[PDB]
């Protein structure tokens, strides 16, 4: 990706994130990105899904994904314009009680 295709990546990664209570960037065929997915679908949250492996830039917004979060894989979770994590850190929030509160608090749950 030059740095030009890096920052319109990115751009339209916040956009994404600004505009959506829940976020879910993925690869069709991920496993984790199934789980997530699933559970959120059980809570009864809407989440917009971002296929990368279906997008033209999904190699420069998997490289903007790891500048702007660390995190190389994919599920990268948003809510409320705040990055979550993976699968793994999600079900930590699941967990402890923190996830609900924080999808109803964005209106990610209604
Ligand atoms: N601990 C991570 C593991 C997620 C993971 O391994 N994702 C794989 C896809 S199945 C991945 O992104 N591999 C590199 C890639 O496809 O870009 C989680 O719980 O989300």
């Amino acid at each position: 990706p030059t740095e030009e295709q890096l920052k319109m990546a990115l751009q339209k990664a916040q956009q994404l994130v600004n505009s959506n209570p829940l976020v879910v960037f993925s690869k069709t065929y991920c496993g984790y990105c199934s789980r997530v997915k699933k559970l959120f679908d059980q809570l009864g949250a809407r989440y917009q899904t971002i296929e990368l492996d279906q997008e033209s830039d999904g190699d420069a917004i998997q490289a903007a994904l790891l500048q702007w979060t660390g995190q190389r894989t994919v599920p990268n979770v948003f809510i409320g314009g705040k990055h979550i994590g993976g699968c793994d850190s999600v079900m930590e929030k699941h967990r402890d009680g923190k996830l609900v509160p924080m999808l109803t608090e964005c209106g990610a749950i209604a």
